[PDB]
DNA sequence: TTGAGGCATTAACATTTGTTAACGACGATA
DNA sequence: TATCGTCGTTAACAAATGTTAATGCCTCAA
């Protein structure tokens, strides 16, 4: 839980949004048919993906909740972008605000106005730290980059390392985060990395037992996670 | 633009006026780190980031006006370790105090707002860039940052579509995209002139099949049309 | 006019990644 | 038990990109 969050849903409550259940595999938005959203994730585990008219999946960014995801602009109401909000933990709650009614809600109260405005500086720096990674050491850098996200993020010290509590990472599913289309070479560079002792691909789930040297191929997120989500750096350090 | 005169003639009543840097300055950098809200009036600057090992990224461009955060605005700290650097001859902007910020968007929301939807902006820029050079590697990140140059610096003349930067080597297109060597760039773009999709004229990109670059830029050319209409509408 | 240094082009090689396919392990259904 | 489907390896090949170096063009400075 946090704080601000906590007193943000007894905020919205308060107005009469209330909350709704997604069950996995579910959209809350999606890229065909375009509705300006403020979507509040207060619980569960979702992923933003794009699909072009070839077919090829992309996945943009895990989402974690608390957040806050807007798929329209406040002033304008028009579209962000075309993306798809998926859920992938077994059950997630949301708060689904019509971009309208959310002008007034932060117009009323600054607090909860400076929080949105908080995790947006959030997701802006997450992109150009994460855009700076992926882009310098290729595709193992961007395997690498990955695996460091999520490490943090899903992370719990095992005797056999760090293992990511992420179920249903497949091969495919890695690939889509760091633009590789076909499985065979996602699993060539965790051969790679596995021969190199750096994870260990124990029982379909991925265990980390050289964090160094991901923060090697990724110093602009481990340096975001230290500036932005300083709880979620210092248990691993 | 409009929009941004509010800004400006707000700005101008609160004591914070604007500072002139010339090419080559540095506004904030990633080693003196200072905690700012850049409000680019008029000019061009490059967000770049150096590794320990030197090596230089370009993370994207910036023409005023617009907004460039520098420091969080609850917790008063750093985004991120970058460097802000003019490349236009002359540009304006007005530094903003991290501490001054959340009293001076209380007073007027119209304002704060404003500051709101060009983060926004930012957001589904980054978002549509990253999607677009993941999914093709290196060609198609060329192509995409050629797309966003065009849209951005671009203006339509009897041959292609010139992209009017000083300044833009093969060594700094390169950094656009992450490829270390001038050598691999020049490779590329002497692959799009093969297929008459750019010429190079006075050490100068003209741009004569914006369609080809569309096929490898889609989300970023949707970005235009969804963001910047008017820049979109210019060549469409 | 001479000579230095930056930049683009091209080449030739090494490494990585795209691509397709065969093998084998595991789960599920009947 | 047998048999289909999915997913992970490993291989082999093609294509792209990393890397270095020689070359030619250009501006500058004396």
């Amino acid at each position: 839980m946090n704080a601000q969050a906590e007193e943000f849903k007894k905020y919205l409550e308060t107005n009469g949004i209330k909350p709704k259940q997604f069950h996995k595999k579910e959209l809350i938005f999606n890229q065909w048919d375009p509705q300006e959203y403020c979507i509040f994730l207060y619980d569960g585990i979702t992923k933003l993906t794009s699909i072009s008219e070839n077919g090829t999946i992309m996945n943009l960014q895990y989402y974690k909740g608390a957040f806050v995801i807007m798929s329209g602009f406040i002033d304008t109401e028009t579209s962000v972008g075309y993306y798809n909000l998926e859920v992938i933990s077994e059950q997630a709650t949301a708060y689904v605000i019509k971009i309208n009614e959310l002008k007034e809600l932060l117009s009323k109260n600054l607090t909860h106005f400076f929080y949105v405005f908080q995790t947006l500086q959030k997701q802006v720096s997450y992109s150009l730290a994460k855009f700076n990674d992926f882009s310098i050491n290729g595709k193992l850098g961007s395997i690498c980059g990955q695996l460091l996200i999520l490490t943090y993020v899903y992370g719990k010290e095992t005797p056999d390392g760090i293992k990511i509590t992420l179920d249903n990472l497949t091969m495919q599913e890695l690939g889509y985060s760091s633009g590789i289309a076909h499985s065979s070479a996602v699993s060539r560079i965790i051969s790679k990395l596995k021969q190199e002792k750096v994870i260990v691909y124990k029982n379909s789930c991925f265990y980390v037992q050289n964090l160094d040297y991901l923060k090697r191929y990724a110093p602009k997120l481990d340096e975001w996670f230290y500036l932005a989500c300083p709880a979620t750096w210092g248990k691993l350090n």
